[PDB]
């Protein structure tokens, strides 16, 4: 009878797979791929990431509630490199 109790879903990280820059708004005077305490759904986008010479958008890859964002827009990341944490 606690958060889990059953099912269990564990928090989860978003690990840069590409090297490169990190985003969560398509533009800085538009709206954010994941508003702060909102819920995603596999398929659900969660940000974007700069590689390849083209934008790389992420897809939640695991149902969740957001926990944290570690990246900033525009912020670069690395292989294995954290992104956003969520829940």
């Amino acid at each position: 009878m606690e958060a889990p109790a059953a099912a269990e879903i564990s928090g989860h990280i978003v690990r840069s797979p590409m090297v490169g820059t990190f985003y969560r708004t398509p533009s800085p005077d538009a709206k954010a791929f994941i508003e702060v305490g909102q819920k995603v759904n596999v398929g659900d986008t969660l940000c974007i990431v700069e590689a390849m010479k083209m934008m790389n958008q992420i897809e939640a890859d695991k149902s969740g509630t957001v926990k944290a964002i570690l990246v900033e827009s525009g912020q670069p990341v690395e292989f294995d490199e954290p992104l956003v944490v969520i829940e």
